[PDB]
């Protein structure tokens, strides 16, 4: 009788029956190896529970270490099996950072992971409120946990009416300053900015930077105006009133 996998080499907190099963269901062998390697290099101390499960990617909690300090991490793992001309194949158009002449359909998830990492770096350097990026390897990206005591921060859509108890008007303005910094100093535009990928603890955080295109992308402008519409739409529901062309101007400067 041969062990099925090397999963028990990972350090997983509260690894009862069901916890193990979850990991054993979502990790493939190649991903397992990558997590093991990150643990041995010192980045991952122990892995915790599932934070998000999704089509393109799953996210888990981990305690780990960056730059000599203890940190709480979000461990984002892209599913390696990918299709069919992803939306994220298209999100590379016009991106000088990445040379198609070098890249093959098989490794395309590695590039998306890479691109998310570098977008977090870029956005952080521009003063955008995003998770601090730590490292990446293969289809695994390690970044700052936005939350407290292993509870992720609510998204704006989770908060809803509650936003009315936190200055919904300052929150909208916080969202708007972040899109402005992203556009003007990072030179990025989120492909689909919404109440689903914005978190809030005591300020806004933009938390899925993989869906962000450079300004040379053919649809940059369109995506920007759509983002502005999404944001006014959602906030208008809570009694913030704002003008499209005046926010678009604020962002575009
Ligand atoms: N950096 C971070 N800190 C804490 N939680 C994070 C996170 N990044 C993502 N999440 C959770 O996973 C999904 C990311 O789009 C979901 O939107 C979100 O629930």
């Amino acid at each position: 009788k041969k062990i099925e996998s090397y999963l028990d080499k990972l350090r997983i907190k509260e690894k009862d029956g069901e916890e193990r099963k979850i990991y054993a269901e979502v990790l493939d062998g190649r991903t397992l190896k990558t997590l093991y390697k990150l643990s041995a290099k010192g980045y991952i101390t122990a892995m915790g529970g599932v934070i998000s499960t999704g089509k393109e990617a799953n996210v888990f909690y981990a305690d780990g270490v960056f730059d000599g300090k203890p940190v709480a991490m979000a461990v984002k793992i892209y599913r390696i099996e990918t299709s069919e001309f992803d939306k994220m194949d298209e999100y590379l158009y016009g991106d000088e950072r990445f040379d198609m002449r070098r890249i093959s359909p098989k490794e395309k998830v590695f590039i998306w992971t890479e691109k998310e990492f570098r977008n977090l770096e870029r956005a952080k350097e521009a003063g955008v409120s995003v998770p601090q990026p730590y490292t990446y390897m293969k289809n695994v990206l390690l970044m700052e946990f936005i939350g407290e005591d292993e509870l992720p921060a609510p998204t704006l859509v989770e908060l809803g009416r509650e936003l009315k108890e936190l200055d919904v008007e300052g929150i909208f303005n916080d969202v708007v300053e972040n899109v402005k910094r992203l556009y003007q100093e990072a030179e990025l535009v989120h492909a689909d900015l919404s109440e689903y990928n914005i978190m809030y603890i005591d300020k806004v955080y933009f938390i899925d930077m993989g869906q962000a295109v450079t300004l040379r992308h053919p649809m940059a402008e369109s995506y920007l105006e759509r983002d502005v519409r999404n944001i006014i739409r959602f906030f208008s529901k809570y009694g913030v009133k704002a003008d499209f062309e005046e926010m678009l101007k604020e962002v575009k400067g």
